[PDB]
């Protein structure tokens, strides 16, 4: 079964995004509340992402999980493309991260625990994320996490394998998991530069430092999650189980 724009009431705008926007919405028959993404053809077919759209849509469509934002369906109108998403009633993780300095140890750890379950499961559907970052980590009405998937974007997030030219198997997500578990605890991603240029130089060689206020326990996890050669990085089992993790993961 498919859908149409008239089926929904286009309420208030949630985020003034990239390819268009995302709005609050409700299906009339069902009275079901959700988020709706209006993005134009004339937008994606004008950087080239025309195919790579309908691509990851289905990649997502068959997928279901509690720390993964569901897609409920999709469709197109006169001009544009529409994405019928889960609604995450507590906004972006970013929204929270800015409004606070950083996250307290307990909170960070639970956000990582959840991101494991969701990737550990996601690694068994033969799907990898590249750029999972907190512009798109959302919170459910119970306050817990929900992933919502030379010039490109900031790359504080992509591993050295994604920019040296090397191969990128399924242990990408461990890099990202470290980078984030850092950001959550420190305030900035650990490869912040004001030029793309150092950022590149600083990732390839793994160049970062920890403020005083970081437990040796965190530095321990982060350190062994941020390794140049993907080989030496743990399976996501070792992670969920890691000492510092399960000490304060609510
Ligand atoms: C003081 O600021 C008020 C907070 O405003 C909110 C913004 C966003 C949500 N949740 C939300 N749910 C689902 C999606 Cl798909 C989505 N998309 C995000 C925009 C990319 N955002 C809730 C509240």
């Amino acid at each position: 079964r498919q859908w149409a724009l008239e089926d929904f009431e286009i309420g208030r705008p949630l985020g003034k995004g990239k390819f268009g926007n995302v709005y609050l919405a409700r299906e009339k028959q069902s009275k079901f509340i959700l988020a709706l993404k209006v993005l134009f053809k004339a937008q994606l077919e004008k950087a080239g992402v025309e195919h790579q759209l309908r691509r990851e849509v289905e990649i997502q469509s068959h997928l279901r999980h509690p720390n993964i934002l569901r897609l409920y369906g999709y469709f197109h109108d006169a001009t544009r493309v529409y994405l019928i998403l889960e609604y995450a009633p507590l906004g972006t993780v970013y929204r929270e991260l800015q409004k606070l300095s950083k996250f307290d140890e307990q909170r960070t750890a639970t956000y990582i625990t959840e991101l494991a379950n969701a990737l550990s499961y996601c690694h068994s559907k033969r799907v990898i994320h590249r750029d999972i970052k907190p512009e798109n980590l959302l919170l459910g009405s119970a306050g817990e996490l929900k992933i919502a998937d030379t010039l490109s974007g900031t790359l504080d997030y992509l591993p050295p394998e994604m920019i040296e030219g090397r191969m990128h198997d399924e242990k990408v997500d461990l890099w990202s998991l470290g980078v984030l578990c850092y950001e959550f605890l420190v305030g900035k991603p650990p490869f912040e530069a004001n030029t793309y240029q150092e950022t590149y130089k600083r990732i390839s060689r793994v160049e970062f430092t920890f403020p005083d206020f970081v437990t040796e326990g965190a530095r321990d996890l982060i350190s062994r999650l941020l390794k140049h050669n993907p080989s030496q990085r743990p399976m996501l089992r070792e992670v969920l189980e890691h000492p510092w993790i399960t000490a304060n993961s609510s």
